[PDB]
């Protein structure tokens, strides 16, 4: 009902014209933004809406059953040229704003698609300009959150003095947010697996994401960052928060938030002896890019310690997962595209079946196809006593498209906080100036392999048994 | 490899010919009997091994397709005329096993198919006469085992003093063997359904066992007995044992009935105030025998007070199932055939799904279509944290055929036990003797309902929580 | 060293001259305050610190061995006169303060020992001008924190507009803070009590507060709170917390207010069916004030409805303490003096002892003579099998002392935080409402009873099994 | 009345006259004996009342003021002078038996006070002449039973084919009795100590018998057994049944054996590698028996390696114990007298304490000063949350006469059954066969030590915290 405008920051960018721009397109034309809804596309080059059509529209998957659908979409579409540090453009994208059906009025989300070296100034300009004094105001902010927990905790500083949480929104590209609320409504709706979610049950905790392609032609960007800061400190630490936090008092956002960072509060902080950090190197036999290693990219810089690959194993030392081993194992340019939580059972205590019982596996995997299946085992149909693992089953816009809908709906529950992102970083600061400093070498591995074997070696040590 | 002999006492009675030797042709078409199995057929009126096939063939099942393999079956049997009673009828049977291949080295096994008040005389001829030397011997006892304490007991005193525990087969004709072998991998293989298998998480257990038809032609034979002596006090009370059996300390048959005679011996008296009984009576809107009441049967003695359902609640008073109702619902000419286990556990610890959870339930279906299903809720598909009940499923000769292939084999596991037998009636025998000392009227219920509401009553007073 | 300044605000009221100067007496005399400390008085009244001598000489309980040691304390002492609504009287105490050794450099306590419409005046005047620049600066706020949760809410969001949660430290006089420590200690360090602290083993929980002594004197200023807001409201709901918290990430100060604060979050509304009120009446024989009734007292408005005694059943709707109750108990002119945390434990599931076991429990006792002790079974010595209820114990400044020592050392565990304070007020707020518009009339007792009996059968029908 | 007679088989031996007639004294001295209760000595050296009552008095530890009671205690028994294996001398005894006041009629309770060698011929005269035809008759068999499982299930057989379990009373002189009841109430009466004796609370269980002094003069004897079948396969192997036993369903002795087979059952055989053996060696610093070794004995065969010390790991498999080690360490001329049971408990899930808190325990000391006390944490009283340990205590005739009390009485639940028997042997078989087939060298320690340091070694291996 009430009059929005969606506020792209850098829309000039890549990311702004190949995830956004699209994921806004997308959202239109299902009908699930708010019908008054204007985008405006800031960024320092001179552009029109034209041009942002022309240079976003191969990545729209437009039909031609929907062309009135994109003409509509387009005409709410707006541009204002200006610098990111230059107060005379935020005073002028004010004006255009408020030079709008209701403008002034208009429930304001921002969305900051450009790179991190300018959200202190963007957000100082934003703070001062381009505020509602009637709706809302919504920032989303992009990852990286700095790099360090100093820098980490400079920029969460800035923005929660200049806006509050309930106007932060950090996003997070890889929460798919429907198999969360799945592992949310299994573990907490159900006493089948609430009693059981605990130490005394659960053996391990592996939460995976492996992508099983490299980092072509952007290697340079993810060189100074590596695999830890660019998957392990967020997504698969949000994860485990999922995972093994207690029963919120509540379904409300700062409610789950609140136990999230319990969780991470009891997490300590990371020896290298549970890390076991990989680098992919080509493959002879490979047909494209898998022939081509991390190194062989020219914008990796000669002699570059960073991995590709990393699992971690971490404990939270609470009452319900102390000594529980939560092997974080993600990595690059793997065998397949996986992200899945994985928990292992203990074995059955006291074993009347000859040691043929293998332990109960409880399954949430999220790419590439959504599934929650335990692999428990039934008896082996015939005349005699055996049991044998069975596969069970116990189980549409995307996870981005309703992450923006969650920002726009201010379901704020899919978001990293401030405290949480401090908790997150403590976990994993050490252990990153640990090895920026000493640089010890990455064990390689094949492209396409499943990763360095002495990830299997540590998973083995802490506890996983793999058939 | 070692040759048998199947010793069918009263082969002219109607449970023989309508159920043993189509059960013993199926067992030697499919190719399950040892390769030398005699069959040798032994009542008091003069038959041959024609009379028997004339009088058998229609219940055979059979197909022109294994005429040849009929033949070979039938040129294997033969047939012994004698009264149940008669020394000498006995000599000439242990004489006529004599007069066969390798007969005196055979193992034998006797199957009581003859009316149980004569089963004194005919165990003891049997021990007198018919016993074998070096192969084992196996008598299979039919239900009933008596009316009460005092019957059971003595009868199973005489048998006890005859033969021992590893002789005696007492047969449950509802018992599948394939489903009680699912429940027990289920709950003894796997960690899932280990810890929540006790008072804290199950609320209530159902143990159902309902037949769409009445007591036509053979009214009068259930008119002594009842529905408690007919199902509940030894098929449903074997299922309660099953359920609620700690794990054994192997699989032994031994050591499974061991623990199903443990929890035999923790359940109380069965008071009064806790049973609801009905008849069943003729459904005016008629279709067939549903418009013929149970006093409509002329078989049938006017003014019968016999109980054709019955709903008991039982309490296992141990450290595991203490305040746990066990609701035996069992009942004659209801609406539909079913035999399953249904398990309702609590409602989950702190609700912040704003009371739409529900009771999860574990089903375990015998027949029709066995089944093991889970009533686990998932997340609806969609954008909110909306749960809702879905129906998830963890899941051949049929159960008499897999019954004599245990006597055969001499697993025991399915079939009760003298201690256990006794236990079984010293749970149900005051509730009996003071049904048949006052004569309580039965609740009337319209044949093919789903029995008396005075059952659906006693399961909500219990704690059953039905959606 | 670090110099502290200690300002009593309100010098000449009741409480200062008869609690607080004999506690920061007594604390000097332990050696208990750091060395280089300064009282300050500060009230209306001329006064000076002879006259503060005078009227609180016979309240510190001093000996004639120390008397030169009083007289050092009371060398360390002044007086400043002004009115708490007057900003010049501010700025002089200010430089009073400042005219003292390393004044401007001291650490800052303000104890707010004044009447409660006067907070509002007091501590705006002290944010203005009384602050100190380098130290820390901290105040005490004694109750009543407003009269429900509108007052409550608004005397909250003044405080911390002005000051923040490290500064704020709401003062509960009955709060022991030693078997506090014991309980958590107890409940926390300890696998025994671990496991057994949740709902299948825990009864229900009952919380008591009892006086012997009635409302002499100061009885219209009770009669405008009433006994829920006076003790229940938040010492009984401080000690719930205590008992139901789940264990903290660290024994820090905050990480245990989250805890105590996601435990009041779990707690819905107080309903009047849970709910016995009582009002003391005069005892005909008794021996003095017991002659004298709740309405005796002159002072008292005549037809009050004020409650003197109240028994009110609590939930804590989470997975820990779903359907425990927790039965508060509070009263005055009761038979005795008692604080204590009394946790009934379960029947043990499945008596073999003839039902000759009574409910285990566990007993905290915080006054009179502070131990803890629980009421298991032991076997009666003899030759039988017959166990018998035996009390075995499980276990120095008082509470007030230890709790301003707190605030010297800023450990703020012990006091209620804003949001705590909300949550405590949300509970009772619609029952006090309801109270006080409906007008019911509560049940009067004898003085030095044990209470009406309606709480008794409230108790009983909750679940406690009083033996 | 029910006239009893007490028929001591080899009233000449060592063990009658020092162990068995002041424990009978004891009986009829504290009235618990029956009052007509008859004690006949029965032996090969032709020997008089007199005689007995000379030899014996010295141990009787009678005193002067029941010196004339001595005689009544005198004129109630009397001498039969036969040998073992003559049924004439049995006939004898059986005639002198029936010339009694009621002897007929009386109760028949016999003693076999005699080598193990003449037991089958024993018992086969009792059978065949002694027997009584109107009241009961009880055998009371003293160790060995048997060196091995061939041996036990060759006696156990013979005595079971001539007597039944109801008859057969295995005594065990270690067994207290007064506190396996205390053991028993305190898991059973409460749920305080009731969920916590799983498998998920308790760290390791300890099971001790220590002797201060050695073999003294019975080297000899003590030689052709060792330690392991001294006491660890009878004594300690019942603590472990009696401490790991479920709850039976109920106090009968039946039910109780039931459950200590039941664990039997549920462990494996020995392995060499969980055993630690040791013999001990003389003290040059010591002054008496110190000084002389087990070698040194001359009684003890030269180059004997039996084990006076034993420390051994058991496992019992089953859902209540999976992986809980059970060390049974027991020895001779160790430190100290004792004869306790300890159960470690796990570490609390999650540290708040900073690495204070100790595993808590349960020990209950039977031999010497009988004491139940738990070692649990308490908060040291003080200004701090620092954690301390402390001891807090949970808590007639000797163990000997309260068994042949409970001999007298019909309580069988105290002595070892047949299949009890059986499995206690199945365990340790292989070891013993093992031991006595490839001789290992026991380790030497120090007479008056504390054992062997292997001992301490495995202790900690297998997850013994000491502090």
């Amino acid at each position: 009902s009430d009059t929005h405008i969606f506020i792209i920051m850098g829309a000039s960018g890549d990311l702004a014209k190949k995830k956004i721009y699209p994921t806004i397109w997308w959202l239109f034309r299902d009908g699930l933004l708010p019908e008054n809804t204007f985008i405006v596309g800031y960024a320092r080059s001179r552009l029109t809406v034209a041009d942002i059509r022309k240079q976003s529209e191969p990545f729209f998957k437009a039909t031609p059953e929907e062309k009135l659908k994109l003409e509509d979409f387009f005409a709410r579409n707006s541009y204002v040229a200006g610098q990111y540090d230059d107060a005379a453009s935020y005073q002028r994208l004010n004006s255009h704003m408020n030079a709008l059906h209701l403008g002034s009025q208009a429930n304001r989300l921002f969305y900051l698609a450009l790179p991190p070296t300018v959200y202190e100034a963007v957000t100082k300009n934003i703070h001062e300009s381009c505020m509602s004094q009637i709706g809302w105001n919504r920032i989303i902010v992009e990852k990286p959150f700095g790099r360090d927990l100093q820098s980490s905790d400079r920029l969460s500083n800035h923005i929660s003095s200049l806006f509050r949480e309930d106007q932060i929104y950090r996003i997070d590209h890889y929460l798919g947010k429907e198999m969360v609320q799945n592992l949310m409504v299994l573990r907490f709706a159900n006493r089948i697996f609430g009693p059981i979610w605990n130490r005394d049950n659960i053996a391990c905790v592996i939460l995976t994401f492996k992508e099983p392609f490299g980092t072509e032609g952007r290697g340079g960007y993810f060189d100074e960052f590596g695999i830890i800061r660019d998957v392990m400190q967020n997504h698969l630490l949000q994860m485990l928060c999922l995972v093994a936090m207690e029963k919120p008092a509540s379904t409300n956002s700062d409610d789950v938030r609140d136990e999230k960072v319990k969780v991470l509060k009891c997490i300590s902080e990371v020896q290298a002896n549970n890390v076991v950090l990989g680098q992919y190197v080509g493959n002879p036999d490979g047909e494209g890019e898998a022939t081509k290693g991390y190194l062989d990219d020219p914008t990796v810089p000669r002699g570059s310690t960073t991995a590709t690959f990393a699992a971690v194993v971490l404990y939270v030392e609470n009452e319900r997962w102390d000594g529980v081993p939560f092997i974080l194992r993600c990595g690059k340019a793997l065998n397949e595209r996986k992200a899945e939580v994985r928990l292992q059972f203990h074995d059955v205590a006291g074993d009347i079946f000859h040691q043929q019982c293998k332990r109960n596996e409880l399954v949430i995997r999220v790419q590439p196809n959504e599934a929650v299946y335990t692999k428990m085992m039934t008896k082996k149909p015939g005349m005699f006593f055996n049991p044998e693992e069975s596969e069970l089953d116990l189980t549409l816009p995307d996870a981005y498209e309703r992450l923006i809908l969650d920002v726009f709906c201010g379901s704020q529950m899919h978001f990293v906080r401030s405290d949480e992102l401090r908790e997150a970083w403590r976990i994993f600061t050490p252990l990153l100036h640990q090895i920026e400093l000493e640089k010890p070498k990455p064990i390689p591995y094949i492209y396409g392999s499943r990763g360095p074997t002495e990830a299997d070696e540590l998973m083995k040590r802490v506890g996983f048994q793999y058939e």
